[PDB]
């Protein structure tokens, strides 16, 4: 299990990266700061700025640091809370995946293509964050790379929509398409499984209700994230919806002859670099939206 | 005087450009919207969307429209107020310069190099506006081009720091350098002339005082606009300072054994595309700042 030697390099290097940054004084972000990549070397022998460790020698690459300082702040992620949740508490595997012990932060691994894509994406992302506070896209806290025995492991640190904190009764993974949009039998016999579009259309035919106030905003900030997504020629993103039926940081929703319930939603799998027509991601987004905003949620 | 045939094309075309835009529904800005250029043709014979006119036929090019919609809004420029001040009231020459009759809006002409530079500049500008509300840079309301008898006249519409509205007793044009920084005799015998750095250093040796509250902000948001300016490899910008000694939208300042007074400041001549060293605009900015923040204004 080199999994435990990654975990280590991850925790160690982030601390050096963000720890070093917090002593440095704060300053606005500039277009320059998005292309920045900074590395630091971690010998197992330890260095002058660097502790030894039982993991093999490795270099730790932290991408666009000032940009993510800024993003984390814009999300309400205090530096010490970030550093604690990630570096001072066991990381937790899953099934090339990790979670903080406190279940607030995800750490997925990404192909060099996905990563570099995200790098180019940062300006649009900035511009979204500052005009749509309500946006549903992934919250990217950080992009790092670990250089160990020739390999490059490349990670994105980001928010967990659906934390153990609250228990979820239904998982839904939506897209606005239908083909093979049914939860595999294998999936269908999990605890709370992630059902797909065909599942939602039978098992919740009356939909999800919302108050004409709460609704128009969701409709509004999805029209927005989609117009943003298409612009970047992205497709195959899904709208994850977690439902808690009630007996507090989400959306209050009703139920077709059902208990009041709180839904927890957000868009995923956004790093999809784009043979497809020029007019097609536009299409994917219109479908998506009109679906979520007419079949999944209703006023 | 084709000056009056420009004035016309300007007023006519803006109205069509912004007038058309205001019917269109509003939406966030995207990186895409900064490269956008849109044109429209104005025959003297008039068209289906286009009135006739006694100016020679011309095409009206409006650069990055959604971006400036957004900027104007971010500055508090209502569309109808913009359109009135510019298009429904005589423009006013000066000495390739114009002002609105109401003296709020400047219209300078710019070389194809300056204009295209500004086009590339828009992302950094956006990113500045959203992190430094207090920034002193030019306020760019719009970039347009008029195509008449082969020529391209290219205009920037922007804010007048120093409007007739308030009467100014001293003009100062600062830079942090000294060589040939003296108001020409010719200039020195104008009404209120624009004195330069050597002038300020003798005629106001005790400086300008401010309250430790008011000061630190100016210092702060200049360190910011300079760090921004250098990043874009700009130099030769000046800090225009208007002083009104008092017997209300500016800065309250004292005077070395003098009446309380209100200063009105902001940075100019920022479209300066950059043989100079890579380390030099950095230098220009540090000088500039330490000057304005140690010789011109004191706590």
């Amino acid at each position: 299990t080199t999994s435990s030697a990654l975990k280590g390099a991850i925790q160690l290097g982030i601390t050096h990266s963000v720890g070093s940054l917090s002593q440095k004084p704060e300053r606005d972000v500039l277009m320059q700061d998005f292309e920045v990549v900074e590395s630091i070397f971690f010998p197992s022998q330890g260095s002058s700025s660097t502790p030894g460790h039982h993991h093999g020698d490795f270099k730790f690459k932290t991408y666009a640091p000032i940009a993510f300082r800024y993003f984390r702040e814009m999300f309400g992620i205090r530096p010490d809370d970030y550093l604690y949740s990630l570096c001072n508490e066991p990381l937790i595997e899953l099934s090339l995946f990790y979670v903080s012990s406190d279940d607030e932060f995800i750490i997925k691994t990404v192909q060099h293509k996905e990563a570099e894509f995200l790098q180019t994406l940062l300006p649009g992302y900035f511009m979204n964050l500052n005009q749509n506070m309500r946006t549903l896209l992934p919250k990217f806290y950080g992009l790092y790379c670990v250089q160990a025995d020739g390999k490059n492991i490349r990670i994105v640190v980001m928010n967990n929509l659906l934390p153990r904190a609250v228990p979820m009764h239904l998982k839904f993974a939506l897209k606005g398409s239908t083909y093979k949009r049914r939860a595999s039998p294998k999936e269908r016999s999990k605890g709370v499984p992630t059902y797909k579009d065909l599942d939602f259309m039978q098992d919740m035919p009356e939909g999800i209700l919302l108050e004409n106030d709460h609704y128009t905003a969701l409709s509004r900030t999805m029209q927005r994230d989609c117009r943003v997504l298409q612009s970047f020629k992205i497709m195959d993103y899904s709208l994850l919806v977690g439902i808690h039926i009630l007996h507090m940081g989400g959306i209050p929703a009703f139920n077709s002859k059902g208990e009041r319930l709180l839904v927890f939603i957000g868009i995923i799998d956004i790093l999809q670099s784009y043979t497809v027509s020029v007019h097609r991601p536009s299409f994917y987004a219109d479908r998506f939206q009109k679906f979520m905003c007419s079949t999944v949620f209703r006023k």
